[PDB]
């Protein structure tokens, strides 16, 4: 047992402290399953199993709402005790806002002291915050090996006249739907009163102009939802294309020495582009879908304070804009922007995972070379175009908001500078985003010319060596990649990492003192991504690499079920099947837990980051200009930590584009 996550004092459960002697022998030597520890008593298979079977006896004493409600009396407790976590953190994440509201008012009219109250409250928030989802996590995983047990104990029982697919995506993918539902379940029930007591503070703040800001900016939730709804329709509509030319590429790969032989390769080469050209006729709405959410979540907030600030200023003719006043409400527009974005999410995941457990029922009850060659397969144009317009629109956003300092003490003018501000950045990001869309689909379709054409010209031996899966998996599934996730990620992370340079360069303009100090932290940012990163990618190979043999011995179980009951061989394998989940089930608590560890160091960053820009700039001032320091401050810990995460997510999918070019290279017969 190595995962002492359980056994050890509140703090560094609530620190992941324990985890640092783990990470730092995972940077040495690398990680296997005699490193990894064995499964706690506590969360085991057959503990989780038996609390379920127990909790199923008490329903049963008292169906779709039947499993629910033995799901509720198993795991429960820790439910809510991670709701507790997360709602706590809800609220004291909504104490920052007023705080720098207090902060601002005192030194444009207590100023230190709040700044170490607000510090505090950070600290603790973000602790609190990052325990919620691990407590989300850890109970979504055990729900998954009592329910993965239990399906197994029931494909134990039925009987031959019954679909081995079924049950092995049924493991596959409904049990992922519900774990994910669990794991999405605090968000569910705190994202609700996170929005209300944000309306309510926005509203206290700032008068009746911040209903209507307030609004405008809940009016993103539907549109993402609907948007969300559009994307997996043309997701499955480009599922079709692709699974057709999938089966296409097979046909020309596995009869590939006929058609060399009487040289018939360049004709089924053509249908297969054909075919290419279909599914790109598709996933052009696709990308246009992505391109419009991404604009969305993006220029809702920045229309939502225009609208606010304006109105507030000239239409109602209401209050002057104060800098405390304005840059509480402009932090709490920040902190109201993410629960907005991702509950549409939830109630998906919802809906999702609600069908997945009817179903369950229903069943029971009867690299940077590839950086490089990529972003060369689009051309210096759409290169330049993009990184200017992710440059420029950073620019303005920065600029806006540091006319909203210059904004608050000819006010018509100011509000009309601003509005001019505030167009030119939605139409920036709007060009920031089309413009990644359409650098994704033309890399995509140079890439995958290229490839089916070189190896249309590779020699025979080449095939005969060669195993028929890899190259065939190389347009199976990392085309798919390069189609589907590449484009968003990439976004993301050039996102991430401006607003990330962004944040650090306003709170630097603002506090020339704090760069001394960003040097220090830096390298500790630096030091504690490394290390994160390799220990990520190992754990992170590891789980997948685990998944594998659980649904394999599925499959087994399905197929050969007469068998094994007439062997009465049952119980041992129950006992193989305990253990590949006891596996994954290891290898997953051990990559959330790295994960929380690093979410919770970059959160303990951000808040010291937070506490010497207040620090520094309350002394100076000792106005609007601290008001920008203080918010930009308060929240670089998001960008820091989603941008590490999408730096790991990006190295890995970045993997894809650089075997797809290593195999880009092979010999050509010169015909
Ligand atoms: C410009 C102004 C305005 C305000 C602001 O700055 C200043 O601008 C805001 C900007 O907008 C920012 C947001 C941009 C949008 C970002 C969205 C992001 O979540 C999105 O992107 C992924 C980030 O990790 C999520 O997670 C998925 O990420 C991918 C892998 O990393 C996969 O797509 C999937 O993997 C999993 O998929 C499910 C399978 O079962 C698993 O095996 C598998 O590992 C993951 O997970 C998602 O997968 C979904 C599949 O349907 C499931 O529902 C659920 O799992 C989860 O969802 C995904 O879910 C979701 O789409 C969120 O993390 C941060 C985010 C919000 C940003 C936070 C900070 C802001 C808000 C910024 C800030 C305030
Ligand atoms: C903050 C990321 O850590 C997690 C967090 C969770 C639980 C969780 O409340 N997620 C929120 C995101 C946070 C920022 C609110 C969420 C909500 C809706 C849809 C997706 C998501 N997401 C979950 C996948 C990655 C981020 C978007 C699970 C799993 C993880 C994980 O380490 O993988």
């Amino acid at each position: 047992v190595r995962f002492l996550q359980p056994f050890v004092n509140l703090l560094s459960k609530g620190t992941y402290w324990w985890m640092n002697a783990f990470i730092k022998t995972a940077h040495k030597k690398p990680i296997d399953l005699r490193a990894i520890g064995k499964l706690p008593i506590a969360m085991r298979a057959l503990t989780n199993y038996q609390r379920l079977c127990v909790a199923f006896d008490a329903q049963a004493r008292k169906g779709a709402r039947a499993i629910w409600r033995a799901l509720c009396h198993a795991f429960g407790r820790r439910l809510i005790l991670s709701s507790t976590f997360r709602i706590l953190a809800d609220l004291l994440g909504f104490a920052g806002p007023l705080c720098i509201f207090g902060i601002v008012d005192h030194l444009g009219k207590n100023a230190y002291v709040l700044a170490v109250l607000l510090f505090l409250a950070l600290l603790l928030q973000r602790t609190f915050l990052q325990a919620s989802y691990y407590v989300a996590i850890e109970t979504g995983i055990n729900l998954r090996g009592a329910i993965q047990t239990k399906i197994y104990n029931k494909i134990m029982h039925l009987s031959t006249s019954n679909t081995a697919g079924q049950i092995c995506n049924l493991v596959a993918i409904d049990t992922n739907q519900l774990m994910w539902f669990f794991f999405l379940c605090p968000n569910l029930w705190a994202m609700p009163v996170q929005i209300i007591v944000g309306v309510i503070l926005l509203y206290y703040i700032l008068g009746v102009s911040a209903l209507i800001g307030a609004a405008v900016i809940i009016l993103l939730a539907p549109v993402q939802y609907f948007v969300a709804t559009k994307l997996s329709q043309a997701q499955r509509s480009t599922l079709e294309h692709s699974n057709e030319r999938l089966k296409q590429t097979n046909e020309m790969l596995r009869g590939m020495k006929l058609l060399k032989l009487y040289a018939w390769e360049s004709i089924f080469c053509s249908r297969v582009e054909v075919t290419r050209r279909k599914e790109m006729t598709s996933l052009r709405a696709f990308a246009v879908y992505t391109s419009i959410s991404i604009f969305m979540n993006t220029a809702i907030p920045i229309a939502a304070v225009l609208i606010t600030f304006v109105g507030h200023v000239s239409f109602f003719k209401e209050s002057d804009l104060s800098p405390s006043v304005a840059f509480a409400s402009l932090s709490l527009f920040h902190i109201l922007v993410t629960p907005l974005f991702l509950l549409s999410s939830v109630v998906r995941s919802t809906v999702k995972a609600l069908v997945s457990v009817q179903k369950l029922s229903e069943f029971l009850s009867s690299p940077w070379r590839a950086c490089t060659k990529y972003l060369s397969s689009a051309g210096i144009l759409l290169l330049s175009l993009l990184v200017f317009s992710q440059l420029l629109k950073h620019m303005v956003l920065v600029a806006i908001d540091y006319w909203l300092a210059k904004w608050t003490d000819d006010q018509s003018v100011y509000a009309m500078v601003f509005t001019l501000l505030c167009s030119l950045g939605i139409v920036l990001c709007l060009v920031t985003s089309v413009t990644v869309e359409w650098t994704g689909l033309k890399v995509a379709k140079r890439l995958h010319r290229s490839l089916l054409n070189r190896i249309i010209l590779a020699p025979m031996r080449f095939f005969e060596t060669t195993p028929l899966g890899s190259i065939l998996n190389r347009f199976s599934s990392d085309c798919n990649t390069i189609d589907q996730h590449i484009p968003s990620t990439l976004e993301c992370l050039s996102r991430s990492t401006l607003l990330c340079v962004s944040a650090l360069t306003v709170i630097s303009y603002v506090t020339p003192v704090f760069l001394v100090a960003l040097l220090p932290l830096a390298v500790v940012c630096y030091f504690i991504q490394k290390y994160f990163r390799v220990a990520s990618r190992d754990l992170q190979q590891l789980d997948d690499t685990t998944q594998l043999p659980l649904l394999s011995h599925f499959a087994e179980t399905v197929e050969g079920l007469t068998t094994i009951r007439a062997f009465r061989y049952e119980a041992r394998f129950q006992q193989k099947l305990l253990e590949y989940t006891d596996s994954n089930n290891i290898a997953s608590l051990f990559l959330t837990a790295a994960n929380r560890w690093l979410e919770v160091r970059m959160e303990y960053i951000g808040a010291c980051v937070v506490l010497i820009a207040a620090a520094t700039s309350i002394s100076n001032s000792l106005a609007g200009l601290v008001g920008l320091g203080l918010t930009y401050a308060l929240m670089v810990s998001n960008y820091l930590n989603w941008m590490v995460r999408n730096l790991a997510d990006m190295e890995i999918q970045l993997g894809a584009v650089k075997r797809i070019h290593a195999l880009l290279k092979t010999e050509a017969e010169s015909y």
